[PDB]
């Protein structure tokens, strides 16, 4: 299953949920985790660095807190100038096929390497904050995604509330909210995933159920 | 530099001094770390697993957490078997060339693996601890060190108060002791370098300053 993560608005919390959902998922399923953000956020996020290298799409991976990771690399910035949509869709689908999960981490915008994790996505996911920018930004989405034939799943992030835009008919806003944490700030200023880290920073961890239940949602 | 980490006796802080020291120097130096250990110690601690893959020594590493770490692999088991210490004595000058720093972690013997990395390193550092058991064992390194012509710097960990054996001719014994610390232990439950850890654990890190003692130590 391909999952891609997709916002135009940066800073709602795209890489997290990227890091995050694919470590969770990696405890029992071979998951894979394409960093397709030529700023690199989850590569750093699992303590790499983006390759100064202009790497073919797909063919670097390290395991990394039993998440196999596909660093970020500037071969990516010449994919987003003259990318071809069809050529990375399909290379995306390779890639996939070698996965039980494979989360793909994704630039904030919905330009070709946006576009191209959407149109082979079996699931996507948009977190959404109750920011008015990101609620248009979510607006934006739901017009894309129905231009390409497909829907999405949204969750709350930065809140207590859940967000729930019913004229966005191809979002399912689910009820999963999660609040402002510094685990996440302490976690990615060590470049680990927020969930490893609470599993020894906090005694009785609470962020694992938060992705569990996205994962219990895209799964059906 | 290459920097060869050596005792005969496990879980005196081998890896942990391997791990610790290769990351502090890589703040300034390219450097290296060399897994040798078949368990690979060093390997979980910046995140990693064991290959298992027959990989050739050497040619395998991943940039993590600033170091250019050299997974362990099975391969090193038929090396422990059927090693040609010379071989691997010239494969590992080879890789050194190519850092300011390779700090290699080495199996709790005097085997094959480790000799090899006796015999090229420009800096030997065996950790002691208090323990009797520890104190017999940098006795039999002392007698190894005479026996290949080459000496080592020795510090203590778990411990308040330094060692210092002054039979022990090849062995220099410094001033450097490091404590108990529940930051190490959290740290290799991460698997992440307890320096690395700490810089955003507590408000004022304490355990950089033995590594750069024995970073200078060394660097004369
Ligand atoms: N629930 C949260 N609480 C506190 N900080 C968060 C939360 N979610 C994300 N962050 C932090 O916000 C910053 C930006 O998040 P990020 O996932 O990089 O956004 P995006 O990838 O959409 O640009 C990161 O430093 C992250 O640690
Ligand atoms: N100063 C210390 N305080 C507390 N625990 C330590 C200290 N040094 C090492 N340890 C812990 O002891 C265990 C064994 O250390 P390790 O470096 O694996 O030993 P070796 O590599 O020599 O077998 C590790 O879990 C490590 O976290
Ligand atoms: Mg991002
Ligand atoms: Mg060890």
């Amino acid at each position: 299953m391909i999952v891609t993560v997709i916002n135009q608005k940066g800073g709602v919390g795209k890489t997290t949920t990227s890091v995050n959902l694919s470590y969770y998922l990696s405890k029992e399923k071979k998951t894979g985790l394409l960093d397709l953000d030529p700023e690199g956020g989850a590569t750093i996020s699992y303590g790499m660095k983006r390759e100064l290298k202009e790497l073919p799409l797909g063919e670097k991976s390290v395991n990394i807190f039993n998440v196999e990771v596909f660093p970020a690399h500037i071969g990516l910035l010449k994919l987003e100038l003259n990318g071809d949509v069809e050529e990375i869709s399909n290379k995306i689908k390779e890639i996939g096929k070698q996965f039980d999960f494979l989360v793909i981490d994704t630039p904030p915008n919905l330009g070709t390497l946006a576009i191209s994790a959407m149109l082979v996505a079996d699931r996507i996911v948009s977190p959404v904050t109750p920011q008015p920018l990101a609620l248009e930004a979510i607006k934006n989405l739901d017009s894309r995604l129905k231009s390409i034939g497909k829907n999405a799943y949204s969750f709350t992030n930065f809140s207590k509330k859940v967000v729930k835009l019913d004229n966005l008919s191809s979002v399912k806003f689910t009820e999963i909210t999660i609040p402002p944490s510094r685990l996440f700030i302490e976690a990615s200023r060590l470049g680990v995933p927020a969930l490893r880290y609470e599993e020894v920073r906090i005694k009785k961890p609470k962020l694992a159920n938060y992705y569990q239940q996205l994962a219990k949602v895209i799964s059906e």
